[PDB]
């Protein structure tokens, strides 16, 4: 009979000599030189050396597959046919010459019954139409998926259909367009006034927007007439993997270099910005030539490293080439680590900056408090009847004015000498009015308070109104740094979240995809043999919404840094260049 009784075990390898197996179970009973599937892989590795004889290899492939890795299903294994065995004797007679034929490979009808339907005869080892979606026939050995011969992994992402590709593409279109023209607006602002806007750290924003401009250029390069397929796909319609590979158009690695280098420089310029802010608050242009070197070297070294390990992969969905798609331990290495360190450092100099800021924010506010006390107490004194209120409020004025005088790089400067003298006059007159108030003389002290008013205006109002507008500037800086802080931290948190999700479930997504590939590989043979075919699908796939969020995060960063130039002071600068008369 064409069937033998044995226990079916799962295929440890779903490929038989470069050809996908349409079944999932096998048995090592027919392979009388093997007891386990590991042994089977060893013996087939021994048979592998016969591939240098295409004439024999072509004819011995189906026999070897039908014997060593047969289809087991429901406790039954199908034995290879007599004809199949006879198709091997004539061309592979060489095997009989050197070492002879194994007894289980001899065409004895007990091993190879006559007229038995075999599942392998349907399989074509040289793929004319064997290549089944998501695989495309490529004769280039650098594109072949795993060990499979003739078939390569298709270019377009086999996890998302066209209907999703168009969606994500128009999404990226919109966002990257907004970013490219916003960044272009910032650039144009700091460029038309290149003579007046070239200052630190105001030019650091210009550099950030420059980087995020180049990056968005790289992101938009995929929208030309047939450029996308030129960047993402190889010459044989298989997705570019492990780039840069030899003898392939550099249309991919260029885009990768653009996107990645521009991104990394664009996010190290953040650290430079925070440092520049801290040093600006702590007080200069002595280290202004050293920031460049870091911000251009580190992304360069990183990019060169990625090109050195050749881990540039092409994505049809995003429409670009980026690091660590296939191997997710590279994206976490070259994206999450630098961005993370950037977050740490920039955060450090941010909080340092707002500490250097908070230390003065309290001082100025205290001086203002003293002034407040002076004003309200003068309000009470000028308009009062009881001579106790005058004494009290004059004492309070004395305390407040004394406390204000005890404030501060040179305490011996002529300004500090003068400022304290005014409070000497004020405190003195306050004490005179105090002497008047103690003796019960109400209206005399009240009349001696107007002296305090005119003296307040003359000697104190100067420095006060000088340090009155600063509390607005300091608060504006504080709140805009609050903005930048709680925004950048948000973006980093979100992108770290997305990247971590993909990093988490990529271990399962590959499993699902592989199972799917095997399933459709079964469908291929199952169709052209009038056999019942099973519906195949992907068990689980990456969420498009997550990628949407990540893109929204990075492009959101690209937009939020372009918004910084959007001020009322900018709009008028444009007019100076061409207003004429
Ligand atoms: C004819 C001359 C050039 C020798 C060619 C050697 C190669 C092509 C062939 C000839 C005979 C073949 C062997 C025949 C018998 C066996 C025993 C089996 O359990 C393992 C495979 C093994 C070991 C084969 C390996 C491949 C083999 C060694």
């Amino acid at each position: 009979k064409c069937k033998k009784t044995t226990t079916c075990e799962p295929l440890k390898y779903n490929i038989c000599l470069g050809s996908v197996l349409p079944y999932a179970l096998t048995s090592t009973v027919l392979a009388e030189d093997s007891s386990s599937q590991d042994e089977v892989h060893d013996k087939l590795s021994l048979w592998s050396g016969l591939r240098n004889a295409p004439r024999c290899w072509d004819a011995i492939r189906p026999l070897l597959c039908a014997v060593y890795m047969p289809k087991c299903e429901g406790g039954k294994v199908e034995l290879p046919s007599q004809g199949l065995c006879q198709t091997t004797r004539v061309p592979c007679a060489i095997v009989a010459r050197e070492r002879g034929w194994p007894d289980f490979l001899k065409c004895t009808t007990d091993y190879f019954p006559e007229g038995c339907p075999n599942e392998v005869q349907n399989i074509k080892f040289n793929s004319a139409g064997q290549c089944e979606a998501p695989l495309v026939r490529t004769d280039n050995p650098k594109s072949w998926y795993e060990d499979v011969e003739g078939c390569g992994i298709q270019c377009q992402n086999p996890l998302f259909t066209n209907k999703e590709h168009r969606e994500m593409h128009i999404y990226i279109a919109i966002f990257s367009s907004v970013t490219i023209f916003c960044t272009f607006f910032t650039l144009a602002t700091f460029l038309v006034d290149w003579k007046n806007s070239n200052r630190y750290p105001a030019v650091i924003l210009f550099y950030v927007n420059a980087c995020f401009f180049a990056g968005s250029i790289g992101w938009l390069a995929q929208f030309m007439d047939g450029a996308r397929d030129e960047i993402v796909c190889r010459g044989d319609g298989t997705m570019r993997l492990g780039e840069p590979t030899s003898s392939e158009t550099l249309s991919c690695v260029i885009i990768f270099i653009i996107v990645y280098y521009s991104m990394m420089s664009g996010v190290i310029w953040f650290v430079m910005l925070t440092y520049a802010w801290h040093t600006s608050f702590k007080a200069l242009s002595g280290k202004t030539s050293y920031f460049h070197l870091i911000t251009w070297s580190i992304p360069f070294v990183l990019t060169v490293a990625i090109l050195a390990v050749a881990q540039v992969d092409g994505d049809s969905v995003s429409g670009i080439c980026f690091v660590g798609y296939k191997n997710y331990h590279y994206r976490a290495g070259f994206v999450l680590a630098p961005i993370g360190l950037v977050l740490i450092g920039g955060g450090y100099f941010l909080i340092r900056g707002v500490m250097t800021l908070f230390s003065a924010r309290r001082q100025l506010a205290d001086l203002e408090d003293n002034w407040e006390t002076l004003n309200d107490n003068l309000k009470v004194i000028e308009k009062a009847d009881n001579a106790a209120q005058v004494k009290d409020a004059l004492t309070k004025m004395r305390a407040a004015a004394l406390d204000a005088q005890k404030a501060t790089k040179s305490p011996d400067s002529p300004e500090m000498k003068d400022f304290r003298h005014g409070f000497d006059i004020l405190v003195g007159q306050i004490d005179d009015a105090l002497k008047l108030a103690n003796e019960g003389k109400v209206k005399e002290a009240q009349a001696a308070a107007e002296q305090l008013k005119t003296t307040r205006n003359a000697y104190i109002q100067k420095y006060l109104e000088r340090a009155r507008s600063t509390l607005s500037k300091i608060n504006e800086t504080m709140l805009r740094l609050g903005i930048f802080g709680f925004l950048a931290f948000g973006f980093v948190l979100i992108t770290f979240g997305c990247h971590f999700y993909d990093f988490f479930n990529q271990a399962e997504w590959e499993r699902s995809f592989r199972e799917y590939v095997l399933c459709e590989a079964n469908v291929a043979i199952a169709e052209q043999t009038n056999k019942p075919i099973p519906e195949c699908y992907i068990k689980n796939r990456p969420s498009l919404l997550v990628e949407k969020i990540n893109l929204f995060a990075m492009f959101g960063t690209g937009i939020s840094m372009s918004t910084w130039v959007w001020t009322k002071a900018t709009i008028i600068i444009w007019k100076r260049a061409w207003c004429r008369i």
